[PDB]
RNA sequence: GAACUGCAUCUGAUACUGUUGAGCUAGAGUAUGUGAGAGGAAGGUAGAAUUCCAGGUGUAGCGGUGAAAUGCGUAGAGAUCUG
C-alpha cells in the first residue's frame, strides 16, 4: 500500500518487527523467535535483522516502499532491525523512537536476587 | 592536754546564695513590612504508563531464563490501531 508503517518492538528476549499501514493495520510480521534463533540467539541484532528482512520482504508484496519505522524497547535488535529495513529498497521517511515511559505510574517488580 | 569535724543561743560582716523595694536592657517575647519553602489539613483536576473490557488488521508464536520449563496462543495470542 505504498506508504506504511515499520513497528519494531525489541525487548530484552526478543524482537517483533510488524509493518502495518497509515491506519495501523498489520501487513506482515516477523519475529526473532519464529526465524529459527531460540534462547541465546534470540536475543541478537543478527536475529532482528533477519526478522526485519523476513517482514518487509513480505510485506512489499502489498505495495509499500515508503516506510517510517518506529522503535520502542531497549533491546539490543533494534538498530540491527532498522539497517536491514532500509538496506531492502525501503525508503525511510523517519525514525521515531515511540518506546514507553511512565510518569511515575505503576510499582515495577522487585529486583532480581541473583 | 588535743580532739570530739556536731548542736543551740547571742554578737558582728555583707562578697556570694536566699527574701524583698526600685530601676535597666544585653537573655526571652510583642506590633508593623517583605521573603522562601515536597510544613500540615480538606477538596478538585491533568498527563504519561500499566491492567482489564469491546472492536479493526493480521498470523504463528508470545512470554520467560544462565539455559529451560510452568503460563498464554489457531476458541486467533503476542504485535499494531481505535474506543
Amino acid at each position: 500500500v505504498s506508504e506504511g508503517i515499520a513497528h519494531i518492538h525489541a525487548s530484552f528476549n526478543n524482537t517483533i518487527v510488524t509493518i502495518t499501514d497509515r491506519q495501523g493495520n498489520a501487513l506482515a510480521w516477523a519475529t526473532s523467535g519464529g526465524q529459527g534463533f531460540r534462547g541465546s540467539r534470540k536475543s541478537t541484532p543478527f536475529a532482528a535483522q533477519v526478522a526485519a528482512e523476513v517482514a518487509g520482504k513480505a510485506a512489499q508484496e502489498y505495495g509499500v516502499k515508503n516506510i517510517d519505522v518506529l522503535v520502542k524497547g531497549p533491546g539490543p535488535g533494534r538498530e540491527s532491525a532498522v539497517r536491514a529495513l532500509g538496506a531492502l529498497g525501503y525508503k525511510v521517511n523517519s525514525i521515531s523512537d515511540v518506546t514507553p515511559i511512565p510518569h511515575n505510574g505503576c510499582r515495577a517488580p522487585k529486583k532480581r536476587r541473583v
